[PDB]
């Protein structure tokens, strides 16, 4: 598993499930090509994204549908989504794992790259 | 002074300095449409974006390019920028501070709104 | 004012109003004192808690109580407050900056620390 | 496994290794009386600090000692460390997690409880 994702919401606290995550791959044409998607299981994490044959060096951008999280709470939120855009680098075997720490009116993300 | 950028670095304490940032609205067409930019200050903010009359209601999207940021300061970052995105003055004329605490491998992104 | 305290509220995106602070002083005696508190005004921010004289070396804490703070907006949160602790002075005066980001179950500090 | 605690670096972003971690618990006396301690594994994890027979409501204190783990690494921090302090509530089953993200100037911290 070279990519996961794991969401956390700040004001349950709690996972963050089913939450919807779309990754892209930027393409030659400067266009953002869809990659993978899926949604948050009941720990807040999402799995099998990718294989390492398939997640080459490249620009790729982790989109997290938080406005639709909130809307299904009730609570009226900031952001249409949060955005993470990265560079896959190899540097020796790595794993990455995209965090993020969700509130109405704010996030934090974190990357853990571990071998 | 209806949209202000406000960066912080969390490695210094203190402000992050002349940090570009960019702010594209969302058209008609499906595409993102250059808005305003700047640099952020010593204090680490830039104002002077836009005006409320031309600041009407939309989708937009203020890119902070942290990664130029972190590489000057001799660190390799993980991100390639922050993005912080939002449908702004849906409910009539808003002031907005977008506040982001920058880490090499994190950051953490906030909206104050006033009205 | 080389001591200033900033809460923001991450669920409203709003600056956190009429938050207690209270800050206290290591004593040789291993013990904490008290020295100075207040709340924070309509701004989220508190200022005039000292003086250049009086803000000597030392460690220090500042005690943010956000557990009163949520339950009056009808929230049972986690913390009882967030805990601020740090050595200040120690190179000579410095100006501080205490900022803290509130949510039910999660807290995030800054400091930004200026000569 | 009641009570778990979870530390990343956002610097290196990776686990925070080999950090020391202390919990209290608050006495009649109202003062901290020493209840568990340990330090993070590679995974950044702490495991196996209380059992649920011990681990009865009150108010607990969780002290994670940032300025040693920063020393190590040759960066100066700004916190003597990271303190966590909340009340454990029986309210049917639960698992507590406190995690914390690591920069030099800032901290995040968050509590997942499950059931």
């Amino acid at each position: 598993c070279p990519l996961m994702v794991k969401v956390l919401d700040a004001v349950r606290g709690s996972p963050a499930i089913n939450v919807a995550v779309h990754v892209f791959r930027k393409a030659a044409a400067d266009t953002w090509e869809p990659f993978a998607s899926g949604k948050t299981s009941e720990s807040g994490e999402l799995h099998g994204l990718t294989t390492e044959e398939e997640f080459v060096e490249g620009i790729y951008k982790v989109e997290i549908d938080t406005k639709s999280y909130w809307k299904a709470l009730g609570i009226s939120p900031f952001h249409e989504h949060a955005e993470v855009v990265f560079t896959a680098n190899d540097s020796g075997p790595r794993r990455y794992t995209i965090a993020a720490l969700l509130s109405p009116y704010s996030y934090s993300t974190t990357a853990v790259v571990t071998n």
